[PDB]
Formats: structure tokens, sequence, C-alpha cells
């Protein structure tokens, strides 16, 4: 179902990410981290601790989908084991490592989001946007709740968390 689905996004906050290739995704699936530019960073630093949830919604770019979604369970962090990120730029670049919990590793199409805006990029389609653009919160939840559900994940240690 989608009863705890719902409770997760309560409330929380929605971030675009947007990967180059899909080698980074599925190291972020493998491993559950994520890590961006520092200026993206800051964001999500501040989101993680004003918000009960802080959800990162992923889409490689030139794919046509979103390939899931996950929920922040920490800060950004330095200095633990590297992560072999494929970058176009080499590695310093990027901030600290962020822990993530999947929500959703299954695959949504754009084709299905086209009736949801996004009223912080001045309302264009939800996919439209740079790599770290807020989605505002009723965009953001309806865009969740589009993806098939993934029936591998159990959202009950993810509410332990919050
Ligand atoms: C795993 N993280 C990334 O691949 C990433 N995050 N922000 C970026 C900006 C330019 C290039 C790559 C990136």
């Amino acid at each position: 179902g989608t009863s705890k689905l719902k409770y997760v996004l309560q409330d929380a906050r929605f971030f675009l990410i947007k990967s180059n290739n899909h080698e980074n995704v599925s190291l972020a699936k493998a491993k559950g981290v994520w890590s961006t530019l520092p200026v993206n960073e800051k964001k999500l630093n501040l989101a993680f601790r004003s918000a009960r949830s802080v959800i990162l919604i992923f889409s490689v770019r030139e794919s046509g989908k979103f390939q899931g979604f996950a929920r922040l369970s920490s800060e950004s962090h330095h200095g633990g084991s590297p992560i072999h990120w494929v970058l176009p730029m080499s590695a310093k670049m990027l901030g600290g490592v962020f822990k993530i919990d999947w929500i959703c590793r299954r695959e949504l199409p754009f084709t299905k989001s086209a009736h949801l805006t996004n009223p912080w990029n001045e309302h264009k389609p939800v996919k439209i946007g740079r790599d770290g653009q807020e989605i505002e919160l009723e965009c953001g939840t309806q865009l969740c709740l589009l993806f098939p559900p993934d029936e591998s994940i159990d959202l009950y240690q993810v509410i332990h968390k919050m």
C-alpha cells in the first residue's frame, strides 16, 4: 500500500537530483550514498536540519525518466570509504557524502509526470530543472506517488529514523 509512504512524505522537502550517467545512480542504489557539488550540499544540509524528511528524486540526463527516490538519513560527511563516482572535474570538487535510504528504486517516465508543474521553477514541468532544484511540497508528493510501488522496500525502518 501507500499509507506509510504518505506518512514518510508528510511535510517533506524534495530536491531534483540530476546525474550525468547511469553508473552514479547505480552506485547510489548499491551503497546508499549521494555526493554533490558544495552549492547543493550546502542546500541539502540546511534542508536536512529543517524538515521531517528530505527526499532526493533522481533522473539521469537524456534518459527521459526518473530512476527512483531516496530519503536523506544524515548530513554530508567527509573522510568515509571513498566512492568511485564517474565524473566529467574529478573527485575533490564534490563535497561530503550523504547517507540515504531508498524509498523507490523503480523508474518513472517523464511522459507520466507531464501534468505536474513545479512552482519553484516557474511552473515548468517538474522534470525540468537544474541539479539540486527544489520541488515544492505538493508537486513533490504527487510526483513520488506516481512511481510504481517498490515491493522490496519496507518503510518501517525509514519511519523509525524520523
Ligand atoms: C555523484 N554526484 C555527481 O555525479 C554530481 N553531482 N553534482 C554534479 C555536478 C557536475 C557533475 C557531476 C555531479
